[PDB]
């Protein structure tokens, strides 16, 4: 109803870093997802296999998490 289906992505500081960039240009969205695809495909696949609600955390800026040891 408005939560993060991808808890694993909250463990991704890279996703938070890139998050700001996608909000600037959603055109580079697949390009950023591309890099992680070779880093950990099983992880990027989870994003697509979970509830579409994930887009919320995708379009919302990083002010929460930023990897273990960092916050938004």
């Amino acid at each position: 109803s408005g939560g993060h289906p991808l808890e694993f992505l909250r463990n991704q500081p890279q996703f938070q870093q890139m998050r700001q960039i996608i909000q600037q240009n959603p055109s580079l969205l697949p390009a950023l997802l591309q890099q992680i695809g070779r880093e950990n495909p099983q992880l990027l696949q989870q994003i697509s296999q979970h509830q579409e609600h994930f887009i919320q955390m995708l379009n919302e800026p990083v002010q929460e998490a930023g990897g273990q040891g960092g916050g938004g």
